[PDB]
């Protein structure tokens, strides 16, 4: 009973968080095995951020300039390199708390948990989605850079995001753990505006299935539709076009509830056209799009 | 930038979760020092739950009947006792992962994080509030009993909740860590309906302050009100009456934003009377009440 925006337990990730300082800049790092990963802008001054030449700024830095502290103990830096927009600091000690891990580059629409940190210390955990415009709507303040996003498959942590910056619009941009930005963003204090933030249709449908499972059924109607007809409506409302791949991914939820995917689409179509009329669905007055079909099945089945 | 429903990092609590089995019933336990705490209904069969005599059911149980497993290792039970609606299983090994902890009985309106578990394994973490009717709107399935709610003050974990049951209404009831239920609920499969779920006014105001801090200011108006006038409106909308204590707790947010508490009340009064007119506040289309004034300051200041 009940449906919440649930994050993965963060313990495995808390054991990897460190503080990295270079000059007067302090941010978070991720310590996995004998490498600490962090945003390369740790080498910048606030003056440098307008147009930094990272290769040139990095020439003036040695191993002893990167101060890495895991809790209250100092790690010895024996190597450093830049990979895309991240620095990799080789330390002389493997993190004894290193979980089983992978680095993944997620697709827009996929969700993940963020462990927001400041000065190497965890402050909170929340659930996110990579928006279709490759931004994330996070909760980050100055000093949160280097905080990571991840998913957990039983004992394996798949790191998918590292926080780098906030756009002047209040949304967030960052990289995968290879240092490649999601979207067109660059690690520079320049005019960067995000594209259209479209709604993740397959996630809204998954959340409608979660609502039916939990007893919120008022929006179910007597109608059906086709993918092409639904997509005419999805386009008008800045919703992602629904494909056969999305329908197939919703198959298990359709089977569990007995509500055909296209009938759920017709319910969604009427909700777009008429709104909620002051009603709520799973305690929300808007259509939620940050639960994937996998998230709904996981939460509705009790996977640990 | 940004404002999210953020939970505390769960690592310190994950290290305390164990599985407790008695007969054919398995649920979660909390292992702190050499004691495992769990709901007393672990001694019941599904037949017993209609009207259980816990003292009588417990007479037929010995230490060796409580199977406690921490991950994959078995804990040896050397004593058991019932305190209100919880069992305390004395084990021969202190949990090496026991954090600094306290047991607190929270007030309605206060928020906390829940680490939902099944079979002693964490599945997710989310943020809750103790409703004014003493229920929590959680996300729990069969096997989640014994999952706990907590707050963290730097290194100290204050456990405030242990999950015991779901009401036929889909909301949740449980106890503090002394085994006393929040509200009038009893651990019996009987007709238990929750009282009026009123809105936590002081939390809605705190969240309006969080919105102004983050740039969502459309709802600010040219009006002010008085506590008595505001409370006439709060009563009509099933909002908690606002007291001078609530105004005082909002003092730091009022000071940070320069918006007097009673002016924010007048903004809230117009939002109640007119609705949002299809607009959103911090990505919500309803007035959020599960952030306390302490939560807003913590999130808006970056406390770790
Ligand atoms: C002004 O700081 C930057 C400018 C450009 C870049 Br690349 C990076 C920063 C960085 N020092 C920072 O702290 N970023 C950030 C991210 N999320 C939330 C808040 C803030 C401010
Ligand atoms: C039917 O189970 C009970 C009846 C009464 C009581 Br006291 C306790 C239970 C318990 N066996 C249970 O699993 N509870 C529960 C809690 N949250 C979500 C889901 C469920 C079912």
């Amino acid at each position: 009973s009940g449906f919440r925006k649930m994050a993965f337990p963060s313990g495995k990730v808390e054991g990897c968080m460190v503080q990295v300082t270079c000059g007067t800049t302090t941010l978070n790092g991720l310590w996995l095995d004998d490498v600490v990963y962090c945003p390369r802008h740790v080498i910048c001054t606030s003056e440098d951020m307008l147009n930094p030449n990272y290769e040139d700024l990095l020439i003036r830095k040695s191993n002893h300039n990167f101060l890495v502290q895991a809790g209250n103990v100092q790690l010895r830096v024996i190597g450093h390199s830049m990979q895309n927009c991240v620095l990799k600091l080789k330390v002389d000690t493997a993190n004894p708390k290193t979980p089983k891990y992978k680095f993944v580059r997620i697709q827009p629409g996929q969700t993940f948990s963020v462990l927001a940190c400041y000065n190497g210390s965890p402050s909170g955990v929340y659930q996110c989605a990579m928006r279709p415009n490759f931004t994330i709507k996070g909760s980050f303040l100055n000093g949160s850079c280097g905080s990571v996003g991840f998913n957990i498959d039983y004992d394996c942590v798949s790191f998918c995001y590292m926080h780098h910056m906030e756009l002047p619009t209040g949304v967030h941009a960052g990289t995968d753990l290879e240092g490649n930005f999601y979207g067109p963003f660059v690690d520079r204090q320049t005019a960067q505006a995000a594209g259209t933030d479209t709604t993740i249709t397959v996630n809204v449908l998954a959340w409608l299935y979660a609502a039916v499972i939990n007893g919120d059924r008022w929006f179910l109607n007597r109608f059906t539709t086709t993918l092409n007809d639904f997509n005419l409506v999805a386009m008008k409302y800045n919703y992602e076009p629904l494909t056969q791949d999305h329908v197939d991914i919703l198959g298990p939820l359709s089977a569990q509830t007995g509500i055909a995917v296209l009938d759920m689409c017709a319910s969604l179509k009427e909700l777009l056209q008429n709104g909620m009329n002051g009603r709520t669905i799973l305690g929300s007055a808007l259509l939620e799009d940050e639960f994937t079909p996998f998230d709904v099945v996981r939460q509705c089945s009790g996977v640990t």
